[PDB]
Order: structure tokens, then C-alpha cells, then sequence
């Protein structure tokens, strides 16, 4: 289990360093995302929150296939401001719902340090 800590004000930083392997041993929800929405990478613990087969979904849009509960103003909205003006530092209160029980999260999305690619962090609440 790799030492980080969900609202990390330095943590585009440490992940910058991880691999798909280490990414698996985080404490949360991590997800990559490009500016177009597509899935670059996806861990262990996003599967066990939701579902989802981690290996099966990289490659899919979150917003259009994957995860179209997020397709609103107060999630998919606040992302696209974000790739828009180069800036994205935001955490919020979700709930999922789409084909799984409605599970009570709390999301963090942080733009990350390579060029044009974006977190979303996801714990339960």
C-alpha cells in the first residue's frame, strides 16, 4: 500500500511517480483522464467502489459510456471549466448510481502535472 493521503495538496506530484501496479496500491479511487474524457488509467480500489473491471474500462469515455450519472453541471460541467482554462481543483458529495447500489462518495478532481491529463480521486463517505 503506497503512504498517500486523499486532499493531499502536493499529490499530482507523488503520482507522478506511479505505475499501473503502484496505482493499485493506493487507499482511494484513482482515475486519468484526458481533456477529451477518455480513461487513461484506473485502479483497484475504483473497481472495488464500483464495479468495474479496471483492465476493461481504460480506453472508454467516462462521461459518454462509463459513468454517464457524472454527465452533469455539478460533475462533468465543473471538469470541461477545468480542461478549458488549464486549472482544475475541486472536491464535492457525489452519489453513484449507475447499475450498482447508489454508493455515497466523496470526489476530488486535480489537474495533473504531465501536459493535458486530469485526476479524479473517489472515497467512501
Amino acid at each position: 500500500m503506497e503512504h498517500v493521503a486523499f486532499g493531499s495538496e502536493d499529490i499530482e506530484n507523488t503520482l507522478a511517480k506511479m505505475d499501473d501496479g503502484q496505482l493499485d496500491g493506493l487507499a482511494f479511487g484513482a482515475i486519468q483522464l484526458d481533456g477529451d474524457g477518455n480513461i487513461l488509467q484506473y485502479n483497484a480500489a475504483e473497481g472495488d467502489i464500483t464495479g468495474r473491471d479496471p483492465k476493461q474500462v481504460i480506453g472508454k469515455n467516462f462521461f459518454k459510456d462509463v459513468a454517464p450519472c457524472t454527465d452533469s453541471p455539478e460533475f462533468y460541467g465543473k471538469f470541461k471549466e477545468g480542461v478549458a482554462s488549464g486549472n482544475l481543483n475541486t472536491m464535492f458529495e457525489y452519489t453513484f448510481d449507475y447499475q450498482m447500489t447508489p454508493t455515497k462518495v466523496k470526489v476530488h478532481m486535480k489537474k495533473a502535472l504531465s501536459g493535458d491529463s486530469y485526476w479524479v480521486f473517489v472515497k467512501r463517505v
